[PDB]
């Protein structure tokens, strides 16, 4: 079974062009949600009714409707050292929505 | 621009095998979230920071990381007439998570 779950994704800020304002860290663990949303479903996939219905419609009309998507359903913050307006290193202690805490089918 | 938004999807319960317990309605408007999550983004796409970061990593490593996904971010209920344990038609007034209220990139 190849289902919806959290897997590693280490993100280098230089690589996405955010080194222009993030001094540190260089890299972080963002994680990614990977996996299929198909029947039979897993139990920590926490599907909405809509995701279930859509997956079923896709099974019957695959060319016309896509299947539900394995996505983050909860995110966590990281700390970033960034450059203030004046250019001063300023800590953002809780920089929200940066790392995957949980995945599910939506 | 071809971006993340709500589009129609009319779902017939016979077609997804739920006619075994749903007496009515026959069909409903579930809606679906369709569209790309790419730069430049729209304004009602309400992307998480994670979705932004991931889309950027995908742009630089397309074979290795997928892009963010246009998915429902808010759902609404519908009413369904279903069959009780004893077989009696019972109304479920607010049957949650059934129809798309809003879409965004996640
Ligand atoms: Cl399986
Ligand atoms: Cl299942
Ligand atoms: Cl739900
Ligand atoms: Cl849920
Ligand atoms: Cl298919
Ligand atoms: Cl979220
Ligand atoms: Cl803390
Ligand atoms: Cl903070
Ligand atoms: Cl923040
Ligand atoms: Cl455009
Ligand atoms: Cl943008
Ligand atoms: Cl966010
Ligand atoms: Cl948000
Ligand atoms: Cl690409
Ligand atoms: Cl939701
Ligand atoms: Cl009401
Ligand atoms: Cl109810
Ligand atoms: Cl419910
Ligand atoms: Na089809
Ligand atoms: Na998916
Ligand atoms: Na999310
Ligand atoms: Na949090
Ligand atoms: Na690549
Ligand atoms: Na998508
Ligand atoms: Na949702
Ligand atoms: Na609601």
């Amino acid at each position: 079974g190849s289902h919806c779950q959290k897997t590693s994704l280490r993100v280098n800020f230089e690589d996405i062009g955010w080194d222009s304002w993030i001094i540190a860290p260089k890299e972080y663990e963002a994680y990614e949600c990977k996996g299929g949303c198909f029947f039979p479903l897993a139990d920590d996939v926490t599907p909405t009714k809509h995701a279930i219905v859509q997956t079923l419609v896709h099974l019957k009309f695959p060319t016309k409707v896509g299947k539900a998507c394995c996505v983050p359903t909860k995110l966590s913050p990281i700390s970033v050292l960034y450059k203030d307006d004046m250019g001063v290193p300023t800590l953002k202690y809780h920089y929200e929505g940066m790392s995957v805490a949980e995945c599910g089918c939506r």
